[PDB]
C-alpha cells in the first residue's frame, strides 16, 4: 500500500448527465495531483460498487447508499445528483484501502 501518491483519487463530483444518455451520470474525478478525468456511470453501476465494497470491507463503517425509493429521487434529477455527490464524497473518505482499492479505482478511472 503506497501513501501520498499523485494519480490516486481525491474527489469525484457529478457534472450532470452524459451526452450519450441520461441514464449515465457524468462524473469529474480529481486526482491527488489536481489533474481531472471524466467517467460515465449508471445508477446500477453505483449500486454494484456499493455491494462490492460492503463485501470487501466488512469491518469498516461505510456510508449509506442513497434512498432511491423516496419519491424526490425518482422525480428530481438534482436530488439524484445531490445524493450521488454525497455518497461519493463519503466513499472516498472511509480509508486509504477503500480509496485505493481496485474496485474504486476501476469505477472512477474507467470510461
Amino acid at each position: 500500500n503506497l501513501y501520498f501518491q499523485s494519480m490516486s483519487i481525491e474527489r469525484a463530483t457529478i457534472l450532470g448527465f452524459s451526452k450519450k444518455s441520461s441514464n449515465l451520470y457524468l462524473i469529474q474525478v480529481t486526482h491527488s495531483n489536481n489533474e481531472t478525468s471524466l467517467t460515465e456511470k449508471s445508477f446500477e453501476q453505483f449500486s454494484k460498487l456499493h455491494s462490492q465494497l460492503q463485501k470487501q470491507f466488512a469491518s469498516l463503517t461505510l456510508p449509506e447508499f442513497p434512498h432511491w425509493w423516496h419519491l424526490p429521487f425518482t422525480n428530481s434529477d438534482h436530488r439524484r445528483f445531490r445524493d450521488l455527490n454525497h455518497y461519493m464524497e463519503q466513499i472516498l473518505n472511509v480509508s486509504h484501502e477503500v480509496t485505493n482499492s481496485d474496485c474504486v479505482l476501476s469505477f472512477f478511472l474507467s470510461e
